Formats: C-alpha cells, sequence, structure tokens
C-alpha cells in the first residue's frame, strides 16, 4: 500500500481543502492501492489561480526554452518507463507487457514530437494594399483543463498536456478516479524537468464534483475530454451553461474491420485479434464489428478460435501474460450484460462468455475473451460499444453492402480494411465515415497522425500539427498606414 | 406586401407542413413586409434528406467545377447588388448607403475568395518508415447548419455558406425571423448559378422551434451560429444534449477602443464614430467602450459632438442618409432601457438619449445617436452589450491601467488602438484579449482575415483559409506494407 | 498564308529593329506558315523597360483584381479553344484530336488554378519575445523570362506565365522558333482580359540571339526554361556569367515504365502505347524504356503490335487521326539517326523504323511508330532521349533488378508502375528516382500536382501551390520594440 | 598538428599531396598546416556520403532528431573550447566567438532537429477514382562551401537543414579558417551521425571547391562568400551536372536614420552594423544614411561610441575589436580607405593600421568612419568587408529609398524610427531580404535570410530552408480504368 496521495498545485503536493478522499484499487487483487484526496471547488480555484500565474511565466519564455524543458521531461519518461508502467499495471490491471511497451512510450513520443514543433508555431501576414496589411498571432488560450479516462491514464495525460503546454498554455488535469496515480507522477516529472510552477496541476477527484468544478470555472478557456459518451454530454452541458469554452471530445466507437475477399485470412485473423482483445478489449478504437465474406466465414471463425486459445491470462507482471482483468467489477457487469443480450438475441457464441474463476481470478474482474458470430446489424452487441473483450463477426456478400453497413452507425471513430489490392484498399477506405483508418494493420497511432472521431465519436482531434494549433487562438491585427476615412 | 414566403428545399420553394407562420416588419414604417412560413420538425428532416442527396453530387464534382459554380453566383450577386441592397434596407432598416456598398459586396467578396481556394484544399502525407506511410483527406462534414442574425442578414448567410459549400458540404440555413427575406433570394441565386439541388436549403422559422430542430437533428454534423450570448448557450446546450456536433459561434462583444495620448483626436473621433454608429450601432464588433486619456477627454468630447452633428438621419433610400432606425421596435425598447440605466447610474449624457420625432421618424424605431461620458467600469451600459447607437467614453491615466480595464470583461470580440507610435501600437495590441484588432482604423474585415471572439464572444473563426479547413474533417489513413505482428 | 508576325511589346504588335526574320513551317506540308520577326538586343531592352513599368501597375492592384483579370483570360481561352488548337496543329503538326482536347484545356486549367490562389499567397509572423517579432512578405521578383519549347507551345506559355503573373510579376516569353504563333495569340488574349500593358510581352526569335539576350539581361530576376539539355546548359551558362538570376528548367527524360509480374497485359500495353506515341512521341515525360518480365515479354510484344497497327496517321484535322508528323524535318533526321543506331547496335526492330510515304505523307515529316525489343542498357536508343515515336522494350527478372536499372540513368523526369498490388505499387514507386510517378496510368498532369525532374532532367518544379511561391521572394522584417544594446 | 580530411567518420590523409597553412591573425604565426582535398578525395567523400545517406534516410524522423540534438548538447558543453579555436583562426574576440558563433550555430541545428518530424508531403484528391500524394525526398549528397568570417556557424547553418532533410553534406571550409569545421565533424560522429553523412574536405577554392561543383553525383551546392567567387561557382556548376545552387553573397546594406529617430539609438545601431567582427559581416549596414539636420550631432555621437572601442588581447574579457582575418585582407581594406581620401570623403576617425605593443604583429585596421560621402565614391558603392562606415546625408524620404535601392546588392537593410507608418512603409519599399526596424544583426533560426538581386539566390534558416533541401516527388494513384486513344 502507498502513502496517501495529495493534490499537485503549483509545483508541490498540497492537501485538499475539501476534506474528502477516495480510494483506488488494484483490479487484479481488489486491494486498496492508495487513499487519494479529492479536490473541492476552492481547490479548483486555487489551481486556476496557480495556473494563470505559471502560464504567464511559461508564455514569456522563448520557444526553444519551452522546447528544452519538455524534452527534459521526455528523457525522464524514457528512464522511468518500466517503473511507471508497473504503477500503471497496478492501477489499471493492464498487463506489464502492454504498459511497458505502449503507454509511456507513445505518451513520451507525443511530448517529444510537440517539443520540437514549438519554434515552428507561426502566424501569417496578409498584404491588403500598399498602405495596409494584416498579421496574425497564434496566442495561448490561457488555462485549459483536461479530463482523463482510465484505460490509458498516463498516455491520455501526455496526449492532452503535451500540445497544451507546447502551445504556451497551463493545463489543469483531472485523472479518472479509477486511475489517478500516474498523473501525479507525471506532474512531479514536469517540475523536475523545469516546468514553471502552476503550468501543470493535477486535481484527483470524482467526476460529479471535481470534474464539474473544472467545467464550470469561468477562467478556464478550453476543456479536452476523453471518456464515455454519458460523462461527455454532462461536461458539454455544464461547459455550455458556464463560460463559453472550447471543448474537445474523444469518445468511443463501434469501429468496422472489413476483410476483403482477396485477403489472407491469417493476416485478417491476426488483425482482428489485435483489434479486439488488446487491453482486454478496453480501447475506444477497437474493431468490434468484423465483416467477413460469407465464402470465408467458416474458415475465419476457426482461425479466431485457434488464436483465442492462445490468450494468456495470469500474473500481470509475468512476461507471457497478454490479457488482464477489466478495470472494475461494475465495468465487467456491463460487459456481462451485453454478452447475455447476445445469447438472448440469437447470436452464436463461438467462445468465452463467462467470468473467469480460480486462484488468481476470483479477486479480479476477469472476463473470458468472447467471440460472437452469426451476428446481425440489429443486435445490441453489434450496435453499441461494449468496451470489453467481445468480438462480433458479421457476414457480407458485396462491397457496396459492407460499406453501407460499416457506415450505418452514429459512431465514427476508426475503421480498417484487409486486402492486398491497391484499388480495393483506397476505394473502400475513402468511403468509410471514420477519422482513423488502417489498411492491413490496426492500432498504430503515430504522433504525426491526427486522430479523432466522426459523428458521435468525438469533436476535434488529437496529435499531428493541427492539434498544436488547436491549443492556440488566432488574433488578427490590421495595420492601417493610410488616412482613415469616416462617413460621419 | 409580398406573397407568403415559403421554405426553399431541393432547388425549389415548397410550402411548410408546420401550419405556422410569422411576420417581418419594415422598421422604418411599422408596416408588415411579408408573411413567412415557419419550418416544422418534419420540414427540417426533409431538408436534411435533401441536403444529404445534394452533398453527394456536389462532393463528387471536381474542385474546379465547384469553383466555377460559386464564381457564377458571385457574378449574379454583383449584378443584383442594388436590388438586393434595397430589399435588405426594407428588412433591416439600414440605409441604402450602407447596404448597397457593404452588405452584398463583402458577402460576395468572401464567396469569391473561397471559390478560388477550393483546388488548394489539400491533405498531408507522412512517411513513418520504408514499409508504412500515412496520408490524410480533408473530407466534407456532410450536412451543416447555419443560424443567422438580423443585423447583416445576407452577409452572414454568405460568410457561413461560402466556406461550407467550398469545402464540399451542403448547408441548411435558418435566417433570423426578424430579417428572413434576403436569404431566400440567395438560395435562388445559388441554384441559378448551378448549385446542385439540396446543397443550400433555407428554412425560415423561430429560434425556439426551427432553430432547435436543426440543432437536435442527428444527421447534421456542424452548427455555425451568429447571435446573442443568451441564445448561443442554448444552442450549445441543445446541441450537447443531442448529436455531438462541431460548433462555431460568433457572439456579441463590448470591444474597447484605446485612444493614446499621442493620437490625433480628429482621427480618434472619426474612428470612434465609425466604431459606434455605423448600422445604428447594431454591430457585434463595435467599439462601445472608448478609452480616452484624462488630459484629452474634454477636447475629445467636443470633437465627438461635432461628428454627431454631421450625422444625417432620414429616408433610408436617400444618398446623404447615413443613419437608420433600429431593426425592430422591441429592440429599441431594450436600447432605451440601457439608456435609462446610464442616466440612473450617473453617466453624463453628452448627446442623444431619446427617440427621434417628427414627420418620417415618429413611425420608425429611431434612437438618436447617444454618447455617455464620465463612464465607469461597473456601470451597466459599460458592462453589457447594448447593440444600439450608444457610445461610452471612459477616462484613463496610464497604459497598464487601460490594458487591464480593456481586458476586464467576459467579452473578447474586437479591440483597437489609435497611436502613431510603432512600439505603443503593437505592444498594446499584443496584450489585448480579443480576436479582431484594428490599429488606427475600425471595422474592416477582409475575406483573408480570420475573425472571431475570445472568451464569451465566440467559438472558432470565420473567413481566412483556416475557416475553409474548419468545414472539413480530417481522415487519417495508414498504409501498412510490412508484415503485421499480432501478440496473440 | 498569314501576315508577317511582329513582336508583342507593351500591349501592341510592333516591328523588330533587328532587321532579321525567320519562317515557321507547317510540318504536314513543308509550306511556310508565316514569316516572323526576330527580336534583337534593343528589342529585348525595350521589352524589359515595358515589363518594368507594367509590373508596378500589376502589383499595385489588389489580389482579387489580379485574380479576376486572369479568370477573364481563362474565359476567352475556353471560347477560343478550337481556333487556338487548329493554329497549334498547323504550327506543330500535332493532331487536332490532341490539341483541341489537351493543349489549351490544360493550359487554361493551370491559369484558372493560379488565378484563384492569388489571395492565399501569404507571408508569416514569428513571435521572438514580448518585445520583438518577425513577419515576412512574399514580394514579386519583378521581371522574369520564360523560354518555351516547341512540342506544347501554348501550354508551356500558360504553365510559365500563369504562376509568374499570379505572383505579381511581368513575364517576357520567348517561344521556340519552330512554333511562335500561338504565344502571340496568347498575348492578345491577356490584353483583352485586362492585363496591364507590359506584363506579358512576347519576343519571337532564335535561341542563340533572342534567347541569349534575355538570359544575359541584368534586369531579369528569374529564367524559366523548357527544352533540351544542351540548350538548357547554354541558358544556365549565360545566366551565371550575367546578373545572378534564379533558373528553373524542365528538360527531357528517359522515363521507365515498369510492368509488374501481376499486371494485366492489356492495361500494360495501353499504358505503354500512351506513354510512347502521343504527340508522335514528342513528350518529355514519355515512358520510352518499357520494362517487362521475361516470362511475359513475348505476349506483351504481341499486344503492342496489335495496338500499333490501330494507329491512324492522316489529315491532322480529321476526327480519327491520332498520329502526326514530327515537328520539323531536321528533327526527323535526328530520330532516324537514333533508329539506325538501334538496328546497328543489334536491337530487334519489331515494327516501324522508317519514314511514312505515299500521298499525304511525302511532304510531311512523318516517322512510322517504331518499337525495338531485346534492348540492353548499353544501347544508344536506351540511354538517350529520342523525342520521337520509338519504344524500347527491355526484359527483366526481378524487382530489385528493375529498380536498379530504372534508376541507372542521369535522367529523372517521370516513371510509372503497372500492378494491382497495393504493396508493390507504393514500394516500387517510393524507390524510383523521378519527380513524376504514375501508378496504373500515364500522362495526366493536374494543375495541383507539382511536376519536374530529378537529377539532370530539371531544376525546380512547375504547377502546384509551391510554384506560385517560387515566383515570389521572401523579405524578413524584424520589429524590435525593446532597447537596442551595443557592445561598443 | 597537420590537420587531415574527415571522410566516413574518421580523419584520413589526403591523396593530393598538397597542403596549406592557416595564420593566427593576431600574431602572424602559423596556427596549423592543413591537408588539401584533391579530385580523388572529392570522389571518396561523395562515395562515402552516398553510403551514409541511405543509412541516415532509412532511420525514423525522431531517430534523426535525437542524434542532431545530441550534437547540440555536445556543442553547448564545448562552447568555450570551440570558441577559443575560432578566435585563434579568425581573429574575432573571444567575447564574440563564445557568445555568438557556436551559440547561434547550435540554435539552428537545435531548431531543425525539432522540425524533422513535421516535414510532410501533401495529398490532393482529383476524383473519386484518382488521387495524388507527394513525398518530400532527400536530394542525396549535397555540398556546402563556407566563408571565413563565421566558419563554424556557416558549417552549422548549412549542415543542419541538409542533414535534417535526410541528406549527407560534404562541407568545404574556407582555406583561411578550416579548423572548426573538422571539430564539428568529430562532434557529429560522437553524437551518432552515421559515417559519411558529414564529411569535411579542407582545401583551396580554385581546386577543392571546383571539384565539388563539377562532381556529377552532388545534387545541390550551397555557397557563402564573395560575389566573384560565387560567379565562378555558378559557372562551373552550370558547365557541369545540373545542380540546384544556393548563394549567400555580400551586400552594401543601407541603414536609414529617420528625422524622428533618437540619435543615441541610431549611433548604437550604426556601430553594431559596421564594427562588429571588425566589420567583416555581409549584413553590415555600411551605408549609414543620416538627415543633414542631424549629421553633426550623429557624428559627435559616432566619435563618442568609436572611442569606447577596446582593441587588445583577443582572449581578454573587455576586448570588443579584433584584427582582420588575414594580412592580405587588411591590404584590401586599406586600399578602400585610401580611395575615400582620394575621392574627397572626410575622415572622421581611423583609417590606418594600429601600432604598438600587441598590435604590430596583428592584422589590425582602425575603426574607420567617412562622412561627406557621395553616392559615386567607390567606398559607398562596393563592399569593403572591413571596419569602414560611410555616412551619407539625405533630404527627403523618397530620395533615401531610391538611393538605398540604387544598387545591384540586395542583402540587408534597416530603418531607425519610432513612427509606425514610416517603419513599415519604408521597409516595404526597400529591395532587401533582411530588414531590421530599430535594431540590427539579429538572425533567429526561425527567420529566412538571403539576398535580393545580386546579393544571393535562395534562403537560409526558417522552415522553408528545410524544404529546399528536399525534392518533391508527385505520385498519382489511378484507380479507374485507363483509356488509351490508340
Ligand atoms: N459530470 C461530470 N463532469 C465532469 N467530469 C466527469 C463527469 N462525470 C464523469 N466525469 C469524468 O470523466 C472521466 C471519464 O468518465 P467515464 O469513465 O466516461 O464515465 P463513468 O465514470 O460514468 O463510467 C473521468 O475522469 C470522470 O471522473
Ligand atoms: N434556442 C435556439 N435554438 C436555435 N436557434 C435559436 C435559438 N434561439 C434563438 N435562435 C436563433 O438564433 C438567431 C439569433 O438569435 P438571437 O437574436 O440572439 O435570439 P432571439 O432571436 O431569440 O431573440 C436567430 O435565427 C434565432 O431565431
Ligand atoms: N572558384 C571557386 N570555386 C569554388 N569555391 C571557391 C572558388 N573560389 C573561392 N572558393 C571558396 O569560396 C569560399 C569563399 O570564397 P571568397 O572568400 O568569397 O573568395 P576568395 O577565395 O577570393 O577570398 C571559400 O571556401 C573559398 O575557398
Ligand atoms: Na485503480
Ligand atoms: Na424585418
Ligand atoms: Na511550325
Ligand atoms: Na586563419
Amino acid at each position: 500500500r502507498m502513502a496517501e496521495q495529495q493534490l499537485y498545485i503549483h509545483g508541490k503536493f498540497v492537501a485538499a481543502t475539501s476534506g474528502k478522499t477516495f480510494e483506488t484499487i488494484n483490479p487484479a487483487t481488489g486491494e486498496v492501492l492508495a487513499t487519494v484526496q479529492a479536490a473541492g471547488r476552492e481547490d479548483v480555484d486555487r489551481a486556476v489561480k496557480s495556473a494563470q500565474q505559471g502560464q504567464k511565466v511559461w508564455a514569456a519564455m522563448s520557444a526553444m526554452a519551452r522546447s528544452r524543458i519538455l524534452r527534459k521531461a521526455v528523457d525522464i519518461l524514457r528512464e522511468r518507463n518500466d517503473e511507471l508502467a508497473r504503477l500503471e499495471t497496478l492501477d489499471t490491471g493492464k498487463p506489464l507487457s502492454e504498459t511497458a511497451a505502449v503507454d509511456i512510450v507513445t505518451g513520451a513520443d507525443v511530448l517529444e514530437y510537440y517539443a520540437g514543433l514549438i519554434p515552428a508555431l507561426e502566424g501569417s501576414q496578409i498584404p491588403l494594399r500598399d498602405s495596409s496589411f494584416v498579421y496574425t498571432r497564434r496566442e495561448p488560450l490561457g488555462v485549459v483543463a483536461g479530463i482523463g479516462a482510465w484505460n490509458y491514464p498516463i498516455q491520455i495525460a501526455l496526449w492532452k498536456s503535451a500540445p497544451a503546454l507546447a502551445a504556451g498554455n497551463a493545463m489543469i488535469f483531472k485523472p479518472s478516479e479509477v486511475t489517478p496515480l500516474t498523473a501525479l507522477k507525471l506532474a512531479e516529472i514536469y517540475r523536475e524537468a523545469g516546468l514553471p510552477d502552476g503550468v501543470f496541476n493535477v486535481l484527483p477527484g470524482i467526476g460529479a464534483e471535481t470534474g464539474q468544478y473544472l467545467t464550470e470555472h469561468p477562467d478556464i478557456a478550453k476543456i479536452s475530454f476523453t471518456g464515455g459518451v454519458a460523462s461527455g454530454k454532462k461536461v458539454m452541458a455544464n461547459s455550455a451553461a458556464s463560460s463559453l469554452k472550447e471543448v474537445t471530445m474523444e469518445l468511443g466507437g463501434k469501429s468496422p474491420l472489413i476483410i476483403a475477399e482477396d485477403a489472407n485470412l491469417d493476416l485478417a485473423a491476426d488483425i482482428a485479434m489485435m483489434a479486439n482483445f488488446y487491453s482486454s478489449g478496453q480501447v475506444c478504437t477497437n474493431g468490434t464489428r468484423v465483416f467477413v465474406p460469407a465464402k470465408f466465414k467458416a474458415e475465419f471463425e476457426h482461425k479466431i478460435l485457434e488464436r483465442v486459445g492462445r490468450i494468456r491470462a495470469g500474473d500481470l507482471f509475468a512476461d507471457d501474460t497478454n490479457f488482464g482483468p477489466l478495470v472494475s467489477f461494475p465495468h465487467r457487469q456491463n460487459v456481462l450484460r451485453y454478452i447475455e443480450s447476445g445469447k438472448s438475441e440469437g447470436a452464436r457464441l463461438l467462445c468465452g462468455g463467462d467470468v473467469l474463476k480460480g486462484e488468481g481470478f476470483d479477486n479480479g474482474a476477469w472476463v473470458a475473451p468472447t467471440v460472437f458470430t452469426d451476428c446481425t446489424d440489429d443486435m445490441t452487441i453489434v450496435r453499441e460499444e461494449i468496451f470489453g473483450p467481445v468480438m462480433s463477426i458479421l457476414s457480407y456478400d458485396d462491397e457496396a453492402e459492407v460499406i453501407r453497413r460499416a457506415n450505418a452507425t452514429e459512431y465514427g471513430l476508426a475503421a480498417g480494411v484487409v486486402t492486398p489490392d491497391l484499388n480495393r484498399a483506397h476505394r473502400i477506405i475513402h468511403q468509410l465515415e471514420a477519422g482513423i483508418c488502417w489498411i492491413n494493420s490496426w492500432g498504430e497511432s503515430p504522433a504525426e497522425m491526427p486522430v479523432g472521431g466522426y459523428k458521435h465519436s468525438g469533436i476535434g482531434r488529437e496529435n499531428g500539427v493541427m492539434t498544436l494549433q488547436s491549443y492556440t487562438q488566432v488574433k488578427s491585427i490590421q495595420v492601417e498606414m493610410g488616412p482613415f476615412q469616416s462617413i460621419f
């Protein structure tokens, strides 16, 4: 068990004045990992006032001075990769084989990426006439808030804080109450790297209280939220009701994976496995509707069954463990309800479908990797995001049909196609209504690549150059050197 | 009085199925200009289905084919400028000297600007490694909705529809119920130019009903709103509770005009006049807080008095008329209540402060050009947007003070400084919290120049290259040519 | 017989003062099309003085004013497409089936493209610190010179003049002595569209005199040259010895077409035909080294021979004529010299290889469509650009080999691959050392697509947004608002 | 010790059998003997660079970024050591070399290191069945030819964008100042730069430079130097393989002092624009245009400033003026100074060599100011590249603009004025690529710099220079049926 975790405001840990606390559990064992202080409404005001003061210092530094500080944080993150991954595994239940290879690596990658782009953030100049011209500034928004999710805690904290800080802002970050521990470590790392006090403050708390106080605060200029659709709608309402904030949202999806008729089915099965069962299915971009040609459906089902048998649940710190428990018992209950709806609605259970039992599993919220086939577009498991290890296999006959069915959804996050054919790959992908599209692969999210959802799967984007710009606001300045003429 | 005006859906006028109608008044005479049908919830669904069909045709065309069609619309607008300006004057009360020289000219300027940029709308390509690369597409959002305000009806309709159409979308536009007529004329012009049926539909109606049905519709991907702060929060709230849509908002302001001690007071008075009394002060960007050095206040007040004396109210179609009535009689009542609040809080009335009377004025929603001086930051007339011909003059002593007071507001739309000093002009402008900044001028809004508000004055921008891109959504596509590795 | 053609300087035709003239021949008949005056040194000086005056007027106009004038020129070009194409056919010998569908259509496409981009030509702004910032202007170079080639006379004149004029420069254009007529017509069209006098001047003449005088003139800021390698070096030499001009060159190539082992051979044959025999083989981008897998070569040869037999030479104004004579009789002698070296070096003649004879051909500079096979990389017809209708078919065994051989050349203009395989298409293309690469096609050159040569095939690029910027020069301006500190 | 060539990550003996010497301009003594690269050495460097470039280009963008940033960290740590070597070779005071030469060199390397991941191509849809995408590909092997006034800074300003874009660079330093370029090559290797990616070939421009410009496998030349040498480079590159050339040449930059200017500010700007690095700077504002109504006051003010100049031991902290780069160069500066007298200019100060203990053995020229200067004097029309300020009087704004512009040079320019309109209005009409308002000499990594007209071709620094070390490849994917007309 760890020492009680405090708030991080203005370069130091500090006690909350709310008087309230909460606990974070190890989902593998059910044991209390740490007691955590919850930030109250006055704590948020203190953090904002800290952030405002830090932001002015940060923005007044040179671009390269900011770049050097963020790269020092990158170097610290590279050195502590394994220790941070272990803490992440304890807090989330994700296997160390994942956390040590993805979470901090790809979080630091994005921070490293934006650190180098700070000097390239430029405005524009526009000649109007000999006697007048316009120039623009890309100015910081000021103080922004990020609200994190629990499936990739430190990666989300880095993907939100890196462009915000690179753009000259201070960020107040509220991690998920399920997974607050790595965000506090990151705040320490930033200060050790030289980040001015107040530029990155962390306020653990519950969404109903700490999250709401951030969305309502009048001096916060932007909210960036990753999480479930329900928590997103409230954030948008209290953010609409309160001061007019720019909001960015990354929500879930029901992303289609389209297997072409010319595709190698070993590759298709491998992609489908990686698109559904990584992080035990708790990934917004997962390809949970797998469309397979009728002529290859039976063979593909066998290949999935063979691969599902290879999934190795067990000690989360063991090298060969590649499957973990779900993050909490309530989350598993929702996944189990979807599985039962699949059975009742006439889907064919190909494997899995039950909790795991026995020594090492009875204390965690384990669900067996689950695959449904003979699925139809009207089934609940096909239409709604489950956020668990549940693959739906759907049959199709022709390309126009599968494009129509892949797009027939309010979700819009990701999509993919498996095919060796040049024309088929680009032709199909160009017609899919999704922001993130993979050809003959799944899941890779380079720092250079803007990612985000179409339709109901999000607002705005993360990563890429455009996200650095989206954490600035444009000021247009006209210099009139001619004599001004009034008609009055 | 005109024949009952209908909805415009899919290239033709069509009767509303709501059974509801409303009226628009000539604010110069009190007469009913026309009865206008109101779009019901089923009419909105019809418009969306029409827009979905038209958008597919429009996006399938070549970039230059879309450019040629929009440039044809520009040519029609130039030819019909005078006819359109007269209808705008009848509907808004703005003098023909304004509508014939600004409203359509600058609206058509923006459409002409975007028509030429369509072929330069490009994605990106990013090499990851020899065996994989990413490319992006800037895809249409699909169907978007624009909600217009009443002060610049046809200019707003063009500033919203031009980037939306240039980016490959269809727009459903809801004009303000106070001024619905010119938007319906615009729809016929677009069709005459060759715009495919459905790409620009106009649905007159009320904000509470028609506006809400648009903000609620699940198949509209973006809302662009121009209006008051109050209605904007509802739009964002209703849009939040409903389908998760991209939002752009251009709201009001309380923009400061900072007269420096080295300013020519004749130039400063001319700028102050144009920033307050054009369009009878019904302009979101107006510089309604005029900061003048104490040492110059009395002389500046005299120069202002001279310019108010030159204002020529009268028949809106006369060439010499440069001041009109307010857009409606209810709006005049709101402006009068602000004027009474100024007297009751002790602001000194320098001129105006009453309705205009006599033949040709007693029937119009006229307010005299009004100037309050000896104004203080806590007064209601200084804190709240009036949207009428009411200038507030505030004394200041030093630069740091005027920057703090200029910035001490929830509004953030525009700002300006009058000074011949190089350092003072840029130094002040860089510290002001506003998106639109004029040095030694006011009011010019080139098509190339992004415009929009800080803080509560808006979300996003209009005009400039960035606004064309903001009407597309980014799709990132990874081509993996190497062997895919599954960990399962 | 046409009237004697004069120089076009400052908006009017004017007599040369050289005392020298030349004749242009109709290559289908041998007859003199027209006598054309040649510009001497004083004529070039006169053109520069005219250009300097006109450039100032042109650049002082608004961006949109320039845009509208160029679009008016586009409209005239569309209206006169057939008339201009017939003149081009008379001067060049290319079939009307080409000239009326390509030459002016794609020339006007580029002018239309750049006309719309003028308002998006923008500088940048870079904040250094609170007290200092930088902004940049993209200023016109001034007077630039274009030197055209004879194979696409009016297209080259448009591709060079469109970005130069759109960037605010004046251009002096020197057409090839072989094909001077359409350039003089283009000058008349620009004037009729409203181009200020002097902004586009045309000086027919010979390269050794008129061309050299332009490349040597101290007041020309940039040279753009399309032509053969030998003439380019002369241009580059005279430009270096003289005032320090920026040079751009589009020279020839020996571009490879790589047919993959999985390619459909009918598609491969159609692409190879279009890559070799359009415009009678007189195209810099032609795919004159056709690489075919050994196991498919015999079948590919059969398909080529069946298509070559469909080629229809004849009256250049007949709808079904798709093959024309070469541009001149001296050029035919060079092509015949290359054909004889192919025979003498042991390449196997598969078809053609001789002049065409009989009624209608005896007076034209006709060469039969010629195909060699069993070619090796050391043969002269494989190593050197012929600029005639001569295809070389080379066999290969594996992908690494064909890439090495495709790249083993000093030329670098174009390349292509025929394959339905996604990985193969991108993987091969990424390794080819050429600026213009076509997958499963040949020859399309969209206005948006930058085109130019690697290695010895060119310097710089044409088309695309980057070419508009390359006709401006950057001025960086630092505004220092802080106190300057001297160490002395 | 006999300095050698640097090829493929090690020092190697030249195969020319030729050598040259570099002199310490403060003492006249030989600093070092340096081997000169011959034609076989150039072919060696190119062949090594071709092999190294593929390894370098095959790495990830961030892998290249990290290596270049490691070089930055080494340069910072070795700033003082490198600065001292620069002082010995160039004669610039340590107060300059330790504060500018490596600092601003590393700044550009650091800047470009961060931009590598943002180097992107484009994608253009043509129709549903076809689209285009572009790659920004390395040119391959490029060559840089450096000047002697800022040896290591030029090496960094040329090599940083070239390497960041994925190329290998062969750098030929000036024979006057070859030493710091060889240290940089060592630093790059220590940082992990693949062997061959940065090769250094000291030599003479008549030989070594020509062999680079003539080599058929070099895709681009970037040259900084004098106009005459540049024209020879461009000729030899013309006669040879078709290379993209970039040139940063000299200038006769005008410094325009307005009627509302503070003359204390103007005099400080004029001092830094003329006498930094002993006036051997291409961007120096050697023509100082001053209003007649103020000339006398500005002159007094110039004499006051010139009096604080502290020549002396180049390693002393308070020294701010050094000798010229070579005694032969000193003669040319003195030849121009004598022409001002012969042409009638009034000598306000300087104009001779410096004498006495510590100066008789150095290549010192006194800080020189002429006034009563006219637009026709040689010293006003031609670049001297020494500590010689020319003061010129003017009467109206149009005159000073036309006179400022009445030159074939186009490198830099400046205006001193507190008035908003005058600064922008004047600067927008001046024909120069580098314009300073109320300052002089600052050259941020973000800011493109280069000459109008005869003062240069192309630009250095800024994002645009990273792109200019790439070449665009356009790729059309045609997914529709291809139609032949035959
Ligand atoms: N009303 C709210 N306002 C702000 N943040 C909230 C709100 N409700 C939840 N959150 C926060 O949003 C993030 C993601 O919540 P999520 O996991 O999607 O929902 P839930 O906890 O209801 O399953 C967490 O940080 C959570 O505390
Ligand atoms: N709740 C709403 N939802 C959508 N549109 C609305 C709403 N309220 C007002 N609008 C519309 O917004 C535009 C600007 O409204 P505004 O003048 O600020 O409010 P109102 O017209 O209600 O006084 C008009 O077209 C108006 O009808
Ligand atoms: N003809 C030439 N070809 C190539 N490089 C040359 C040539 N002449 C001089 N250089 C080189 O150009 C750089 C700058 O030369 P610069 O000082 O302008 O000329 P100079 O040699 O007359 O002093 C040095 O590296 C020099 O050796
Ligand atoms: Na936990
Ligand atoms: Na009305
Ligand atoms: Na001819
Ligand atoms: Na030396």
